DNA sequence: ACGACAGATAATTTGTCACTGTACACTACGCCTTTTGTGGAGATGTCTAATATCTACGTTTTAACAGTGGCCTTATTAAATGACTTCTCAACCTTCAC
C-alpha cells in the first residue's frame, strides 16, 4: 500500500519526535527514545492534547533514523589495487611509491 | 471490453503488556615527549677623563768685569842720595946752600 512506512500521527508529531531525538544526541547528550516519549507525554499535556503518541510509535518513528545512524559505522573502503601506489601527505602532495 | 458506482476486505499503523538482555559492579583526561619564548646570572669585553709625571720651554736675575770718561799744573834753584862722563897719574937739570 501507499501508506506503508508512513505514520498516522501526522506531520506535527513526526517532526516533534524526530526534532526532540535529534537535539538530544548532539554534544555528548545521549537521549534515547524513551526519554523522547517522556517529552512527548509532557508536550501533549502542556499542549492540552489528550492523545499523546505511545512509546511503541516513537520507537518505530526513530527506527529508520537509528538504522541510518548505525550504517555509518560499517561503510567499507575499497583500498589501493595492483602495483601502482601513492601516499597522501598532509602537504597535499601524493608521493608516488 | 473495460472500468466505473457504493461498499468489502487485506493490509497498514496505534496501542497493550509479558518478556528479556543488559549494565550497575568505577576505572581516561592522563603519561610522556618536544619546542620555545622569557628570564638570571656571570665571565668577558669596552674605553675614557684626570691627576698626575717629567722633562722642557726657555725666561729672569747676578755678579763679574770690561770699556768709556773725568781728573791729575808747571818752571827754577839749592840740598841729599845713587849713577854716568871727562881729565890727570913727568923727569932731568940747575942753583944755592955746609
Amino acid at each position: 500500500r501507499a501508506d506503508k512506512g508512513k505514520h498516522r500521527i501526522g506531520e506535527f508529531w513526526e517532526n516533534f519526535i524526530t526534532k526532540t531525538y535529534k537535539e538530544g544526541n548532539k554534544g555528548s547528550k545521549r537521549m534515547t527514545p524513551k526519554q523522547v516519549a517522556l517529552r512527548v507525554e509532557a508536550k501533549a499535556r502542556e499542549l492540552k492534547d489528550s492523545k499523546p503518541p505511545n512509546y511503541k510509535t516513537v520507537l518505530r518513528v526513530l527506527a529508520p533514523i537509528l538504522e541510518k545512524q548505525q550504517k555509518a559505522k560499517s561503510i567499507r573502503s575499497p583500498g589501493w589495487r595492483g602495483t601502482t601506489l601513492s601516499v597522501k601527505t598532509r602537504e597535499g602532495k601524493d608521493l608516488s611509491v
